[PDB]
């Protein structure tokens, strides 16, 4: 099953409510204004091809990078000069049928693409962090180079590399010039909407991470629907077998805002 | 995809505006006058092969040393005596379609080959640092010489070789004076052109590093287009309330002086 092909067929052939190619126009804007995210409505995908739609929301980790590669490929065929300005693109899914109430989150929701509908309580100022860099462990027994961070995600905290992935020991790490990339990042807290908070109880809260072009997408007081993979965050618990109570967070993949006046 | 081969094809077959082999002639001048840099116009590369052109500007750190090796190899076949005078050559790309205004630099520009068009404000006097070292493994079973680093130039700071690349064992390594080589370097500051500086505000500035034959390429007051990879410094940032966390600089790969 080649989901790459059906995705491109979807973008180029899907007809909207007015019999217009909704996603051809969204892609042209993206190209014309050098934006790097394409917003896709889940229901549009469902109507076009259900297998694709369910692949997107149930096999997200694996499928999304494949769709993003296909989109980038498609954009470069429309305008080869796009790669001068933008090196990678995001596919951001909105309106998925897995809206979960904060109060009802369960252990099986971890690792899934979910939506939380709540109120943004606070937001940190935008910071740049190292997205990818190469370091050398300056130590007689090692002197090896490694990429850092290992994966492509920063759970709530920003840092420099403290323990070496090659030899497992700390020490001095030299940044290798001209191999560093940066990304914008901020942390925010989303809170239960007042109508969901039972009388006599405090609102539940969730930490979220907004990266790249999702930074400054909303301000305190706004009502927001954030879609992302719910994940656990190792806040140095005594061991691994400590059941995580509040040590969850969401890396946001899409956001819809109802703006507070 | 063998970009080494396409690069040599480009240099030897590209036809200019007057149907002449522009880069054969530039290479001959380089050989005849013992220059060590070949200047390449981005638009020429784009016309010849777009994949190569975009590899050069988007995968610069990896691809450029490969192209420079291929060029050196090609020059030594034309004139083997060139190696008597010049040990290393530079491929310097000009006229790239990524001119960025200093005031508009963003975090995603870090790590990219960019061009800044500005005014040279300050330049330090030229100094010399070690760019290549040869060592001898002082051990009865070995006594062989080797370059270090292996297939790249020495970074700003020396790194002492601990394991021998010839025999795979540690020991005593003697630095060879006569095979250890120096490179000229200087630091400069480029500044926003007056026409870009808004009323009531100071010009933005950027620290740049000029090495080898790029040294003394311009003087204070000159308007310059510098192309290089925008990079961060590793240091104590101590940035109180700043959105930008890291100080930045450019190691210059090409310069045009208008
Ligand atoms: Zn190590
Ligand atoms: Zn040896």
């Amino acid at each position: 099953i080649d989901y790459r092909d059906v995705f491109i067929e979807f973008l180029t052939t899907f007809k909207g409510n007015n019999n217009q190619n909704k996603y051809i126009e969204r892609i042209n804007e993206l190209v014309a204004y050098r934006k790097k995210s394409l917003i896709i409505e889940f229901s549009d995908v469902l109507s076009f091809n259900e297998n694709l739609a369910y692949e997107i929301i149930n096999n997200t980790k694996i499928i999304l990078p494949i769709l993003e590669g296909a989109l980038y490929d498609h954009i470069l065929q429309l305008d080869p000069t796009y790669q001068r300005d933008i090196e990678k693109v995001h596919v951001r899914i909105v309106g998925i049928p897995r809206v979960i109430e904060l109060r009802k989150i369960r252990s099986t929701d971890i690792g899934k693409l979910i939506t939380i509908d709540g109120i943004l309580v606070k937001v940190t100022p935008v910071k740049e962090r190292i997205y990818k860099a190469t370091y050398k462990h300056i130590h007689p027994d090692c002197m090896q180079e490694f990429e850092w961070p290992e994966d492509e995600e920063m759970p709530e905290v920003l840092e420099m590399p403290t323990i070496c992935p090659k030899c497992g020991k700390p020490g001095q790490f030299r940044l290798i010039p001209e191999k560093t990339k940066l990304i914008d990042w901020q942390k925010a807290v989303i809170q239960e909407r007042p109508e969901e908070v039972p009388s006599g109880q405090l609102p539940r809260q969730l930490e979220i991470i907004l990266e790249d072009d999702l930074v400054d997408s909303a301000r305190p007081g706004d009502r927001v629907k954030v879609t992302g993979i719910l994940d656990i965050k190792q806040d140095s618990p005594v061991k691994r077998g400590s059941r995580a109570v509040f040590d969850i967070y969401m890396k946001v993949s899409s956001i819809e805002v109802s703006q507070k006046v």
